[PDB]
Formats: C-alpha cells, structure tokens, sequence
C-alpha cells in the first residue's frame, strides 16, 4: 500500500529555518508503494524477542498520573480544553478523556483523526554540499486521544524496550554510559568492524504488518483487559493509519506508515529497525554482532572478516534490510575505527581527566547546534537545545568554551539563573534550572567533566574551524569571557557559585581540586534515560528529593 495519499490540500503553517513552504518536497519523498518480503531469519528473531516481551507486567496509569505528563504547552483539543485544563485535572478536560477512553473500548474500527504539520527546526546552509532540507512532517492525534494513549501505553514504552531488546536498547544510556557501551562491544571483539546503517524515509517504511508485529509484542505484556482492549484499538485506528488533517481543518489525504507524533513512535521504531537489523545480520551471516539501535538510528560493531569480506557482507545486510521495507538512504560503509563511527549524529572522542587518565566522551560536529543556539539568542523559542546540548554535550571543548560561556553571561545580565527552562532529552521535556547544572553534569558525565583537557587534534580542529566558517569569535576571546562569567558568579555564592567554579574552572590559570557537589545525589533523575518518547508529547519537572538545610 502507500504509504501516503494526497488530496492536494496544502500542508498548512501553524542561518534558516524549515517552513511549509518546502512540505511538498517532503511529500514527495515519503510517498510510495512498500513491497515486504520476509524470511525465516525475521520469524525466528520476532519469536526470540516475543519470548522477552514476555516476562513484562505494565500497568494502567489513571487519568490524573497521565494528565501529569503532558507538556505545560501541548497542543489543545479540537473540543473545547488545553493542556493546562488537562494539568489542572479539570472537569472538562477530565470528562472528555474519559468520553476517549470509553470510545476505545467499545469502538474497534473507526480511523481516528490526525493534524499533519510541517516541522519548523533550524539548520545551517552549507553552500559546497547540496542545499537546503525540506521541512520533516509531523502526524499527531488530539489532546484527549494523547491522554488515553499514556494510559494504556506509557508504562509499555518506558519498560518493552529494554526488556525486548537488553543491552542494545540505545535509550536506557546516559551519554557516557552510551560511550561506554560502544567502547566496551568495540574492545570484545579480535578485529572489529563497526557500520551505522541509515534507513531512507523510516516512518514511510514501515507497513502496517510491522505495527500488527508491533502490537503483537506489546500483547505478551502482563496488561490490565482495558489496556489489552485499548492497545487493539490504538493499533487498527491509529497506529497503522488514518485521515490526515491540516492546520486549516481541510481533508490533507491519508496515512498507511508510522505516525510520527504518537506514544508509540519511538518504542515502534526501535522494536522494527531491532528486527529488521538483527534477522539482515543474520542473512548477512555477520559474525558476533553487537548493536545499538535508538528509533531508526542503527550501529552494528562486529567481527571483521577482511576488508573484501566486510563489503560483501554489507551488501548483503543491505539487501536483507530492503527486503524486509527498510532499503538504504546511504550505502553503508564499514569503518575499523570506533571514533569514525556517526551514530545518532555523534562520533566518540578521547580526552584526559586532571590525573592523566584517558576519558572517552560523546561529542559530534558543532555546526548545527551552535547555528540553533544562535536561533535561540536572537529569539524567544519554546524549547531550549542548547540547554540540552549543554547537558548531553557537556564534556565537550564546544559545549564548554562556547555554550557555557555564553548562556551563563545572558542568565548573568537578565538575573535569570533561577528561572527553570525547558528542553528535550531523547524525545521528552525536561524542566530544568541552570543553576541544577553542576549536578546534572556530574551525574551524567562525572566529576571528570569539569576538568577534561588533551582534547584530539582532530577535535580541536573541527571546533576551531566550525567558529570560523559561522563568525563566532576564536577559542582565546571565550578564555577571556570565561573568567569575568566565573568571577560574577563566584560572587553570588550557593548553586550560582557552583556554577562558576565547577563549569568554568576550565578557564582558570592555576585549576582548583574540585571535590564532589554533595546536593547532586538529591536529584531524581529516575524518569531520565530509561526510554526514548520523541513524538510522544512527554514532560517532567526536575525534583530533588531529601534535601539538607545547609545544601
Ligand atoms: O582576534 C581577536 O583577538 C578577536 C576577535 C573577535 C572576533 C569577533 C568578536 N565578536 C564580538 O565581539 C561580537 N559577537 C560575538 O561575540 C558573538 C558571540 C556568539 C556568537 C554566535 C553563537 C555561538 C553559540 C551560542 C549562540 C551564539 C554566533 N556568532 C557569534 C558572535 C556570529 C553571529 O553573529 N551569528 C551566528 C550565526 C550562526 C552560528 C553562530 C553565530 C559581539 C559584539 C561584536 C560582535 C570578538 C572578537
Ligand atoms: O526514537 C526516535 O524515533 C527518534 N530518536 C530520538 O529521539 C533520538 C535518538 C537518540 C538520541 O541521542 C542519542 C545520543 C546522542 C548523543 C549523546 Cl551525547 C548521547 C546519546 C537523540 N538525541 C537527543 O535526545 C539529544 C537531545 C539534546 C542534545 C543531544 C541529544 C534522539
């Protein structure tokens, strides 16, 4: 079937950023027909992860736990509520999710409503490679219907991954543990060999028998018989397909692929790319795989076979993956070394703690999240990625020189530090203070983060060349602004002081012994880096747990 069909009704709106203006572009590249041919490699590897899906026991979340995970600024209904009548628990709102969840149970069959949208995301136009992206689309049904969704599903998609899937779970990892991960599978085998594999169009690849596969998975689950009912419904009425309505309210066409904006967008994706990759290893005959697999983005590392050998295998990895609907959008290419990998747009690095020791880190090309905070600065934007680059990146020379540097001085003269500001973390909207930093950091990435240094030629030349090419001052005027930052901030004392003296004592001519932050253990960072939710409208706030008078 196809994977879309238009009416010809236009998708309405709502250095560049994307607009609807380039969605037709879009469309064109994610509309056509899916071909499926599967194997007995693929039926053994779903029967090996069913088995695991098994040993799961998911509850029911009520109404009022589901309401507490919507965003402050999520879409609101087409029938007359918000998100924050749904956070308030208020008497409409709760009364037409519950009209939702009863239309669940008793209706088996009617296509649910959905809004297309063109995504608006920041990039920066590179004149020497190709040119500008066209906007990516977004299909999400209504408030209520997200509601019922996190009822029935958000204790499936926050737990089946790992269970499924183990150690090759890419969510369940903070980037360091991510690093570790990679390094350690790197380390296992006699000669490694390591690819990422780049499906072309994801979402449009997926066909309704892999989200009845999906659903199959789901249904070994231990379930409450309403979340059994309502994951049957959820799968025939919105998962496999639908309506698809503009902003303007006009018929857009209809959708037979993944929906990008539902609970299950990335818990689905992961579990098809996991099957599809694990039974094209197989058909591939790849010796001792290991992989690492967040929604679409795929890593493979094994044992290397010689270098004629290894792309042989490839191709025929590849051929596998297209038979199974996920054909290539660039041909794989296998790499023996681990720092030349690109796996969810990041590459690992190595540096050196204040002892010597080596430290790998996570760090990728610092073009585009230097460009969206440069977006962010000029204009107020509801999310805040460099606040989330901040945190993901934070042992990084880019991150640390330059996003630090710059964010603490706007905070510093708008007195800002205090207000809480959100961000995404693997698809979810964190909450979160500036002042938290310090601890979040030394959480994620250790103490060792704050005191890195022998950065890679390599790295140290991309940074500088990427500061460059987008006019931002050179690494010394950073030095500089650094130390009048730390010095303000210093001054202050509490958190604020923390963060001068722990994110910047890179900046320092003498570096001080920095000791543990003893606050940071009061952190409830269990909702963080169990599972991926992009496009499952998730949202937490940062609390901190048994805290001292003196701290
Ligand atoms: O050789 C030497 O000894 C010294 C050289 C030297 C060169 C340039 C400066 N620039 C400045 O002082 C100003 N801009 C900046 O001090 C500046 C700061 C951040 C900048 C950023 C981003 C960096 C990441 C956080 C968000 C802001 C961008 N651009 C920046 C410029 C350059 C710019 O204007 N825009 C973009 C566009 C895309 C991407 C990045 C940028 C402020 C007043 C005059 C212009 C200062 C010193
Ligand atoms: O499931 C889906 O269908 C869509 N996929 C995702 O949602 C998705 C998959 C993997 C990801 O990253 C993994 C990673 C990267 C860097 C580091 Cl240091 C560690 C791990 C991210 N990235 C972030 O969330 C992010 C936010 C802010 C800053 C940096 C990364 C998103």
């Amino acid at each position: 079937s196809m994977s879309y069909t238009w009416t010809g009704a236009l998708i309405t709106p709502c250095v560049y950023a994307t607009t609807s203006r380039s969605a037709s572009l879009r469309q064109k590249k994610v509309t056509f027909d899916r071909l499926q041919v599967l194997d007995d490699h693929y039926r053994d590897v779903l029967k090996e992860m069913k088995a695991k899906a098994s040993t799961v026991k998911a509850k029911l979340l009520s109404v009022e736990e589901a309401c507490k995970l919507t965003p402050p600024h999520s879409a609101r209904s087409k029938f007359g509520y918000g998100a924050k009548d749904v956070r308030n628990l208020s008497s409409k709102a709760v009364n037409h999710i519950r009209s939702v969840w009863k239309d669940l149970l008793e209706d088996t069959e009617t296509p649910i409503d959905t809004t297309i949208m063109a995504k608006n995301e920041v990039f920066c136009v590179q004149p020497e490679k190709g040119g500008r992206k066209p906007a990516r689309l977004i299909v999400f049904p209504d408030l209520g219907v997200r509601v019922c969704e996190k009822m029935a599903l958000y204790d499936v998609v926050s737990t089946l991954p790992q269970a499924v899937m183990g150690s090759s779970y890419g969510f369940q990892y903070s980037p360091g543990q991510r690093v570790e991960f990679l390094v350690n599978a790197w380390k296992a085998k006699k000669c490694p060999m390591g690819f990422a594999y780049d499906t072309r169009c994801f979402d449009s690849t997926v066909t309704e028998n892999d989200i009845r596969v999906e659903e199959s998975i789901y249904q070994c689950c231990d379930l409450a018989p309403e979340a059994r009912q309502a994951i049957r419904s959820l799968t025939e009425r919105l998962y496999i397909g639908g309506p698809l309505t503009n902003s303007k309210g006009q018929n857009c066409g209809y959708r037979r692929c993944r929906a990008s904006g539902v609970l299950t967008t990335s818990c689905g994706n992961t579990l098809t790319c996991y099957l599809k990759a694990a039974a094209a290893c197989r058909a591939a005959k790849l010796q001792d795989c290991t992989m690492l697999v967040c929604g679409d983005d795929l890593v493979v590392i094994c044992e290397s076979a010689g270098t004629q050998e290894d792309e042989a295998s490839l191709r025929a990895f590849t051929e596998a993956m297209t038979r199974y609907s996920a054909p290539p959008g660039d041909p794989p290419k296998p790499e023996y070394d681990l720092e030349l990998i690109t796996s969810c747009s990041s590459n690992v690095s190595v540096a050196h703690d204040a002892s010597g020791k080596r430290v790998y880190y996570l760090t990728r090309d610092p073009t585009t999240p230097l460009a969206r905070a440069a977006w962010e600065t000029a204009r107020h934007t509801p999310v805040n990625s460099w606040l989330g680059n901040i945190i993901m990146y934070a042992p990084t020379l880019w991150a640390r020189m330059i996003l630090m540097t710059h964010f603490f001085s706007i905070l510093l003269a708008q007195e800002q530090l205090e207000k809480a500001l959100d961000c995404q973390i693997y698809g979810a909207c964190y909450s979160i203070e500036p002042l938290d930093l310090p601890q979040i950091i030394q959480r994620l990435h250790g103490l060792s983060a704050f005191s890195l240094h022998s950065y890679s030629p390599g790295e140290i030349n991309r940074v500088a060349s990427c500061l460059r090419k987008l006019g931002v001052p050179p690494l010394r005027v950073w030095r500089h602004r650094a130390r009048s930052v730390r010095a303000r901030l210093l001054s202050q004392g509490g958190r604020a002081a923390t963060c001068g003296k722990y994110l910047f004592n890179w900046a320092v001519r003498t570096k001080l012994k920095l000791t543990p932050i003893p606050a940071a253990s009061q952190l409830d960072l269990s909702s963080w880096f169990v599972a991926g939710y992009s496009g499952g409208d998730i949202y937490h706030s940062l609390s901190r747990a048994r805290p001292r008078w003196f701290m």
